[PDB]
């Protein structure tokens, strides 16, 4: 009579940790959500096969409004698991579900899985150099989100890199590409005109991290804004001032233009 | 012709991903390094038995100075794995290892695993609010390094959280405790008197992340500085101003005093 929050990792069913798999195999009931991120290399069927259980998938409303009425009841009698893409507590509000579990008298445990937040290390950029992170959200109606632009500005003034989670509307099967996030940023730039994101800004794209062949590309917005980075999910990074070894990696591994090697210390 | 960078995850031998395990098993040769960190919840013997391969351990000098003479040669006609604690490439120097593989005409792929960078999401603190990260180093001889103190100050004045890695002598297996880190910081505060770390500063201590029973504690320095957080490894975090949901989690899950919901929000 326990609840496990188990991450499924970055790309496919095998990105689950061994810990997570052996525990999920022995749970009486398994629930999951696939709206906080997209695992482009697997299916519900392959996940069910691996864990050997029937997974019931919940929507954002099931989780946000009825988690305590749908999942918690069973965890009082049984050992229940709640699976999520990547790490369950990164760039989600699932941490709060722990609090609901405690007041329902249910003990909860967390099994981590690889997360996009640390997988950025594959870009060659020093992970300690990342500053505040932000989310590029799709505009809707007359509401046009722009706070993520200011995040970039603040980080870059400090010489820190900016990680940008891209929006996702899983019920619409919509996954924001790096391209779309660049276009949105250029628009915010025309408006605020702070010189923060232009045709000359160096960016880094990481798509489908976790796969054996993720797309890793670095370059100026003018040259990458229309490039095909493959299927989602995508993440966009606006680097701060680069260390030489960072630049060397972006060039050798991410095909960045030779000219970024000459940093302006 | 292939080199696999495989992460071992956070604490024990089950923290490797299913993908990482299966690939490691199909490799002709398996190397590991334990100089960037250790896997405090297991042993080399137990990891070897899980992988079903003898594992040759490499020292810092093995890697930094002779990676191309020890590892790359076998990867020319074999499948070779290089295991590292946490998520590969999060350690500042390992990304350039990929460049060496390239220069030697060797294919390389990265198999991710949970990292402390994402795992701290279990503290209930929003991942996006973390700013620049740093390492607390022991002073020694005539050298008193204090840059980590400066990192806290510039993150906190922007309302950002500071993730602090604590000094480790992997080879000697000596860990800096969160307690020592706190006293260190208090000493640096008395030196710089910038009002960044005092008895009244709120901190979060995460110990043995990855374990089913990690220690997560939150409170003021004056009450936590002599408390026993258990066995290493310890991670220290100095949160910036909290969102109410953050504070509620710290109170409900990490045993923080109610006081923070009116003092640090
Ligand atoms: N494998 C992957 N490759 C690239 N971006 C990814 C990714 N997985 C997640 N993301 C990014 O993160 C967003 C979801 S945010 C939720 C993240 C998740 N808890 C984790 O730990 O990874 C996506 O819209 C996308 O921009």
């Amino acid at each position: 009579m326990v609840l496990y929050f188990i991450g499924l990792g970055l790309y496919d069913e095998r990105d689950i940790t061994v810990k997570g798999l052996e525990i999920a195999k022995k749970c009486d009931y398994v629930f999951a959500e696939f709206y906080t991120s997209l695992m482009a290399g697997t299916t519900l069927g392959r996940i069910q096969k691996l864990i050997g259980k029937e997974i019931r998938v919940l929507s954002r409303e099931d989780v946000e409004l009825n988690f305590e009425n749908i999942v918690l009841p069973l965890a009082k009698e049984n050992d229940v698991a709640f699976l999520t893409p990547g790490d369950p507590l990164v760039a989600t509000t699932h941490a709060e579900l722990r609090i609901r579990a405690k007041r329902a008298g249910v003990e909860s445990y967390v099994i981590h899985a690889p997360s996009i937040y640390s997988a950025v290390g594959i870009t060659g950029l020093h992970i300690y150099k990342f500053g505040k992170s932000a989310t590029v959200a799709y505009p809707e109606g007359n509401w046009f989100p722009t706070s993520y632009y200011d995040v970039i500005k603040e980080n870059a003034e400090r010489g820190l890199h900016t990680l940008l989670f891209l929006d996702i509307k899983a019920e619409k099967r919509m996954y924001m590409t790096a391209n779309e996030a660049m276009e949105l940023l250029l628009k915010v730039e025309d408006m605020k005109k702070g010189g923060v994101f232009t045709d000359d800004t160096l960016v880094v794209v990481l798509a489908r991290a976790g796969s054996l062949n993720p797309t890793i590309r670095a370059g100026y917005v003018k040259d990458l804004i229309r490039e095909d980075f493959g299927d989602p999910p995508h993440i966009l990074i606006v680097p701060g001032k680069l260390h030489i070894v960072e630049a060397e990696y972006l060039v050798e591994i991410a095909g960045a233009p030779r000219m970024i090697l000459r940093v302006n210390v």
